[PDB]
């Protein structure tokens, strides 16, 4: 019973290579991110409103605006971010020359 | 009952290796990052508003802006960020060469 | 019962090798981190409201703005950041040569 | 029943390396950041406010502004960060060599 | 029932080697900052209001301004940090070399 | 039942190496810094307003402006700091060469 | 039951060396700083304020100001710092050579 | 939209009598008792518990008894109560007698 | 919208009379009571336990008795209560008798 | 919108009478009463528990006994109580005679 | 929007009678009593305990028992109490006897 | 927005009488008691005990025993209180004769 | 907004009365009272303890005896309290008779 | 927003009479008493103990006896209070006749 990623559970032997997220000339933008989370035995209340209540004997109107998680305005932009001649970007996990 | 993540539970022999974020010429934003989190028997509670309540006897209106996480504004820009010839931008995770 | 990231539980040899977050030429921003946190048996609280109560016997308007965790304005700019020729950003995580 | 992270728990040999956060020619900007932080059997009460309450008898309008954490104007800027020719940043975990 | 973050708990023989941050040409700005914290058994409260009473017989309007934690105005500029050719920033967790 | 950072609790032999925080040619600014520490079976208290309360008879306007904890103003500057050729930062944690 | 950080707690032989925090035509600015503190079985009090009282029978207006921990104007400017050639910051935590 | 027990809502003219619970003579028990109780807009836990968690790596049994709300033993005894003669337990509601 | 017992809303006369619990010769026990209760936009709680946790690394047995409300052990006896001739319990409501 | 009991809300003459509780030769007992009781905009905590932990490495045997609310030995006994000849127990909520 | 018990809100004319609580020869007794009690706008926390922890590295057993609000105890007897010939017990409201 | 009990809110003319607990040759004990009691926008806390904490590194047995509010031991005896002939126990609430 | 307890709050004319408590030939007893009172924007701590912290690093028990209000041993007793013939108790509140 | 209790707030005219405790031939016994008491913007702490700290490194038990407040040993008795024939005790609280 066991829950993994990325590994091995029951091996004489074994080996674990990566590599990740190699970036050149790059614009990123995000609002929330979230990246290598664990949950075991736990609650998790994230952007959250109980209740709502309008009560009124008497008025003309009444409104609400209720939200959440809101995410808005999110940009990215890229110019000419390479120009060089002979540029590399390389990304290699594991390499076994032996002899 | 193991719970992991980029690992072994149970080798006799083993190796773990990693190269991560390697990063060159890059503009980059966020509003809320999270890595590398573990939770165990544990309660949590962000951006949340319990009750809300709105009474009134007489009244002409009556409105409510209510919000538990908001993010707004994110931008990022990138300009000519690479322009020299020959550049390498170079991630390995394991490199074995024995004799 | 174990729990664990980046790593070995039960392993008669073992090795932990990273290299992680290299930059050359960068321009980074952000509102909120968390790196590298682990929660155990503990409760939290971040950014929380619990009561919201407007009463009034007689008025005319009634308005209320509430938010819990608010982020704004995160903006990143790069421009020309390498020009060098034979730049060279590099990351391993282990290298193994022996005889 | 052993919660970590970045390491071994039971193990004859074992060797832990790590190198990180290796920067040139960086602008960087943060509002709130968390490294390398442990919370056991633990409270925690951070950007909290309990109860508003907002009671008039006779009044033209009441309005109200609540915040539990707020975040605002990150900016970070690069130009022309490195120009010299040859320019190296290098990260390595573990380099092993034996004869 | 070990907690732990880099390291080893149970083991003949370990090693434990690193080295971080290391900065060349570099701006940094941050409003709050934790590193390396631990919390066994303790209480917590940092940037808390409890209660908010506004109560009034009479009056025209009546409005509140109520706020647990605000950051405002971080910024970081850079300009032509590196100039000189061959400039090195090395980071290396264990170099082992034996006979 | 062993909470720790950086170390090993229990091994016949072990070595705990660092080396952190090199600095060359940068520029650094923080509001609020905490490093290296530890609560146990304490409290803490900080940046709290506990209770706040606003009565009248009769009035024509009132307001309140409460806060707990506030950072304003970072600010951090860096230009042409280096242009000295061949320049090294270099950090290493552990060395081992044995004959 | 043992709480510790950078050390080893049951070991035959065991070697604690760190070298930390060396700079070289730096400048840095900070408003609040805490490195290497510990607190046990102790109370504390930072920047708080018990209670607010505001009351009237008859007025015009009625304001508050009032804040906890307030921190402004921080400030970091460094210009041309380094300019000699082959300028070395090195920084190593432990050499061991052996005959 | 009017809601009641015995009574009127929208009459002219209305009467309302009761005569309720003569005894002579009576033994009477009861565990709990809820008599004119009116609940509007409100919230209620009686008699709850939440959670239950039994969590064990090793051991050779485990049980568990958990009740929310438990009556027991409730008796009533009566003997030769009433021995007179001409006994009279009498109860009306409403007597008109007009000339 | 109105919400009653034992009364008249809207009526331009109205009469309530009630005559309740004449006891005469009576033994009585209980062990909660509640009369004449009303509940209004409110929270309520009795009798409630929130969370159980049973954790254990190693152990033989381990059981748990939990309970929100109990009550137990209520009698009432009655002898011989009434002897004498001619008693008279009576309860009336409204006599009317106009001339 | 009006809650009430035992009473008249819009009336343009009304009357309210009521004798209650009228007891002879009687022998009551009780553990919690709650009479004439009223709640509006309020909150409400009675025996309650919030947590309970146990936790152990290692042990034998664990148990726990917990309770929110608790009421037991409640006994009432009535013997002979009312022997003389022609009582009377009497009770009456409104007598009307005009002339 | 009124809240009452026993009463008129809105009438010409009104009146209000009650006679209670009238005891002749009897035996009470009680744990707890509430008797005209109104609740506005408050908290209230009676028989409360928050949080239990126990906790230990190594023991044998360990127990805990834990309660909120206990009632124990309530007993009332009542012997031969009335034996006088003709005794009365009366109770009236409201005797309106006009000319 | 009136709460009130056993009384007039708005009426030309009105009259509020009472009586309440006339007593003869009667015994009675209570433990705690609250008669007329009014709470507004205030805080209560009675019987309560917060934190409980039970720990030990060695140990053979661990007990705790805790409690909020306790009552015990209540008792009322009454034995030929009343033997007088002709007594007379009346209460009456208004009597209204006019010529 | 009047929160009031046997009276009037706008009426042209009014009376209140009351007559209470008459006892005779009566034994009685209690621990604790509260008798006419108001509480309005008030703390109230009664009975109250904060913390329990039992800590041992070697030890055979440890127990803990924690009570936060109580109230043992009450008791009331009555014997041929009333013997004279044409004993008279009355309570009467208000006696209007006019020409 | 007047809070009273046994009067009148807004009337041309009012009477407030009353009439309370009235004894004869009684025996009574209180631990405490509380009548007629007023709290207005008040703090209020009564029998209350805040810490208990118990912390050995090495012993045999360790035990605490901790109370707030506590309450024993209240007794009344009364014998043959009242004998004589004809016997009066009366309690009026207004007598209205006017010519």
């Amino acid at each position: 019973m066991d829950v993994f990623m990325k590994g091995l559970s029951k091996a004489k032997e074994g080996v674990v290579a990566a590599a990740e997220k190699t970036k050149q000339g790059v614009a990123e933008a995000a609002g929330k991110t979230k990246e290598g989370v664990l949950y075991v035995g736990s609650k998790t209340k994230e952007g959250v409103v109980h209740g709502v209540a309008t009560v009124a004997e008497k008025t003309k109107e009444q409104v609400t605006n209720v939200g959440g998680a809101v995410v808005t305005g999110v940009t990215a932009v890229a110019q000419k971010t390479v120009e060089g001649a002979g540029s590399i970007a390389a990304a290699t996990g594991f390499v076994k020359k032996d002899q």
